[PDB]
This record gives C-alpha cells, sequence and structure tokens, in this order.
C-alpha cells in the first residue's frame, strides 16, 4: 500500500493527540522512497512531499503556475487571488505596490499595539480561569490586526470570520458564493469611503496607488482586501491556535520559553516549521519531469509543506521541536517569488503573542471536560483549544 494514493489535505487521519502529525510522520517516512506520489483524490493529482522536490517545483515558474494556488479552489467568485493567484509579470506588478508596508522596518512598528492588544484580550477572561485559547486569543489577535491593516472596525471579527469560513470551508456552493458576495459588497463600500477619506492603512494605500499612471480597478482592490483577510483570519489564527495548544500540554517547551525569552524568536521559527498550517497548489502548464515523475499540462501538484518541513535530509531530528535550531530553512512561509508577504509581520505577532501569554498565564493546561478540535484543509490547525488556569487579575480594570 501507499499513503499517497488517498492523500487529501481536507481528510487527514488524526491520531490520539487530535492532530494529523502521526499521519504526517508516516507519509514523510514513505516520501524517503517516493517523494512525489499520485493521489486519487480530487479527480487525481500529484502530492509533492520531499523537501528538494518541493523546492524544484516552487522555483520552476515556467512549468508550474500559481493559477492553481488553491486546490480545490477557494470560493472567491469571479475574482482571482491577488498576488498569490497570479504569475509574473502580473504578480510582481501588484506585489510592488505593497512591498514597503510589509517590510521588516515597517511591520516592526506594530509591536506595541500588538502587545497591548494581547494583554487587553487576556484581560477579558483572566478572572474566569477558563477559556478557549483559539476563540478568545489566537483568533482575535490577528483579526484585530487585520482590521487595522484594512481600515475596518476591529470589533466585527465574527463577521470577518464568517466571510473567511465561506471562502475556505462552506460545503454548499450557493451558500458559500452568497457569503463571499457579502464580503464584496462591504469591500466596495469601504473602497468608496476611502476614495474621499483615505487613512494610513493598506487599503487606503492601494486605493490611492497607480500602476503606469493608472488607478487600480475596483476588482483589483477587492482582491487585495480578500487576500489580506485570509492571511490574518485563516492562516495566522490557525497557526497561533496550534501553538497555544502545544504550550498548554508541553510543559518542557513552556518552561524553556519563560526562562529564555531571548530564544523566543528562534522558537517561533521552529514552531512555524512544526505547526505551519499551509499547503499550496500549482497548475502544470508544460510537460515537466521532477525526480522520477513526469507531469502533464492541466494536472495539479499539491505542495505538502508540513511533510517537507520534516524531511530528514533537510532537518536533523525533524520530529523534535529544537528551539535553538539554526539555520531553519522551513517551507511554512513558502520560498521564491511568492514567499509570504506577511512573513515578518507574523513573526513579530507570534513573538509578542507567546511572550505576553506566558507572562500573564505561566500555568495552564487543557480543559479535561471540553474537547479540542483540529480543522483540516489547505490551512490546517487547531480551531478549539479549551484551557483552564488559576484565576488571575486584569491589568486594566
Ligand atoms: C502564520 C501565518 C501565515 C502563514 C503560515 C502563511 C503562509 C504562506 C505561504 C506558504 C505562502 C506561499 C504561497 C505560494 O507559494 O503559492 C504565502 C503567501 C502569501 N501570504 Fe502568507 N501566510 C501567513 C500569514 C499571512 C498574512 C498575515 C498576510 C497578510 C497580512 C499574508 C499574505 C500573503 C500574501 C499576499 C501571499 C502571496 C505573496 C505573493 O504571491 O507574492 N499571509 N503565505
Ligand atoms: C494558503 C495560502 C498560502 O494563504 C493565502 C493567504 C495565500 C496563498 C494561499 C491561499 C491564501
Amino acid at each position: 500500500t501507499s499513503l499517497f494514493t488517498t492523500a487529501d489535505h481536507y481528510h487527514t487521519p488524526l491520531g490520539p493527540d487530535g492532530t494529523p502529525h502521526a499521519f504526517f510522520e508516516a507519509l514523510r517516512d514513505e516520501a524517503e522512497t517516493t517523494p512525489i506520489g499520485w493521489s486519487e483524490a480530487y479527480g487525481g493529482h500529484w502530492v509533492v512531499a520531499g523537501y528538494k522536490e518541493i523546492q524544484a517545483v516552487i522555483q520552476n515558474t515556467k512549468a508550474f503556475s500559481n493559477k492553481g494556488v488553491t486546490f480545490p479552489r477557494y470560493e472567491t467568485g469571479e475574482f482571482e487571488l491577488m498576488m498569490a493567484g497570479q504569475d509574473d509579470p502580473v504578480h510582481k506588478k501588484y506585489r510592488q505596490l505593497v512591498a514597503k508596508p510589509f517590510s521588516p522596518e515597517a511591520t516592526d512598528l506594530f509591536t506595541e499595539q500588538l502587545r497591548q492588544s494581547t494583554n487587553d484580550l487576556i484581560d477579558a477572561r483572566i478572572e474566569l480561569g477558563e477559556g478557549d485559547a483559539a476563540t478568545w486569543l489566537a483568533n482575535e489577535i490577528p483579526a484585530r490586526l487585520t482590521a487595522i491593516l484594512l481600515g475596518l472596525p476591529p470589533e466585527d471579527g465574527d463577521t470577518y470570520r464568517r466571510w473567511v469560513w465561506a471562502i475556505t470551508h462552506v460545503e454548499n456552493p450557493e451558500e458559500g458564493a452568497e457569503i463571499f458576495a457579502e464580503l464584496v459588497a462591504h469591500a466596495r463600500t469601504l473602497i468608496a469611503e476611502r476614495r474621499t477619506n483615505p487613512g494610513n492603512d493598506i487599503m487606503s494605500r492601494v486605493i490611492m496607488s497607480k500602476i503606469d499612471g493608472e488607478s487600480l480597478s475596483e476588482d483589483d482592490l477587492i482582491g487585495f482586501f480578500t487576500i489580506l483577510l485570509l492571511g490574518g483570519i485563516d492562516n495566522t489564527a490557525r497557526f497561533l491556535s496550534s501553538v497555544f495548544w502545544r504550550l498548554a500540554w508541553d510543559i518542557e517547551l513552556r518552561r524553556r520559553l519563560i526562562a529564555h525569552p531571548e530564544l523566543i524568536p528562534n522558537a517561533v521559527d521552529e514552531l512555524l516549521r512544526f505547526y505551519g498550517p499551509a499547503m499550496v497548489g500549482r497548475l502544470v502548464t508544460q510537460e515537466v519531469t521532477v525526480g522520477d515523475i513526469t507531469m502533464k499540462p492541466g494536472q495539479t501538484a499539491m505542495l505538502w509543506f508540513p511533510i517537507a518541513s520534516r524531511d530528514r535530509s533537510a532537518f536533523d531530528s525533524p520530529d523534535n521541536i529544537v528551539i535553538e535550531r539554526t539555520p531553519n530553512r522551513h517551507l511554512s512561509l513558502g520560498h521564491g517569488i511568492h514567499r509570504c508577504l506577511g512573513a515578518h509581520l507574523i513573526r513579530v505577532e507570534a513573538r509578542v503573542a507567546i511572550t505576553e501569554f506566558l507572562k500573564r498565564i505561566p500555568e495552564f493546561s487543557l480543559d479535561p471536560n471540553k474537547e479540542c478540535e483540529w480543522l483540516m484543509g489547505q490551512v490546517a490547525g487547531m480551531l478549539h483549544v479549551p484551557i483552564i488556569f488559576p484565576k488571575g487579575k486584569r491589568l486594566s480594570e
């Protein structure tokens, strides 16, 4: 038998711990012999699991197009995913408009706002001694940051989460499309308001931008709105939820981050390696051979980053969280021309989130009377992480 034959990122076997990591480890073992395999799922597609094979695919933009970045395709109506769903020269043209606001220098400026936000959020339940770390904290830190980036009201997270759920998980196609159409309606309204009253946020920036002397179409602006929403509300939230779950039970990891705060940045990169939630697809546009496998135009290759990030030929002791690991050339944020636009921002965000969480609540554990839940998909991670902790005090009454 082979684990590739029915591999499906939306239907990964979960182990007794509640994660797909036993399955991922078994697939990684198989990938040492067969780094690329055919899956019968989604009508047939290639699963790319080896580190060097993923790198070969991701670097070869001539044969592998980002038109297949989401597979099955996200529900975004007739709109394509801005930057992520495009090839050069179109892709580069748009990324250039937002490179600066996402640079390390610029994103470092969010640090104190995030620190304050994390503490204000913790205040909401610290006196209760219990809460769902995903719903209460991991979801809300990036939701509020995303609202700030987009110039939206930070308190409307539930609305934003409902849009993103429709894009990424709603089964019924008509329901999904209708809810994405609600996002579009809200985006158009936002865009019109900012045309006359622009702020300092990223939507205002692109709305006032030009390419070769021309303003962006409303459709292109809706694309920008949608991709930034996804990175925050889906990718970041699921990553942080998985991290908080791990910290809840792994008392050895936890004590080391508290004793050595200087290691938190390196530990965040190791946690990205280990709990990085994303996979991406590529559409094959010309016949190409990778390793032993020849792929044909029209086929899709899924890049199983979590498996490659556990490849023994790329990482010593890959199944262990080695917080002092360096270098750490993991693929959780991609590589090459499409490498995560939000990479520096989310590294800052994670550092702060972990730091303040462990400062405020050094002692906690998983709730024995409530269930954790892992969400499978193209972005996969914990969705519910009930924890308990000694009742504490608010910083701000
Ligand atoms: C832990 C959180 C996140 C993870 C793990 C993640 C992961 C990734 C990955 C793997 C890619 C590569 C896409 C590919 O190769 O096709 C990517 C691209 C991208 N991400 Fe992130 N992402 C995260 C958060 C964010 C955030 C917060 C934002 C924006 C505020 C964002 C915006 C983007 C954009 C625009 C691209 C496309 C870049 C391009 O095509 O040049 N992401 N992300
Ligand atoms: C999964 C991944 C990497 O996240 C977004 C934000 C970028 C590319 C794809 C789809 C949406």
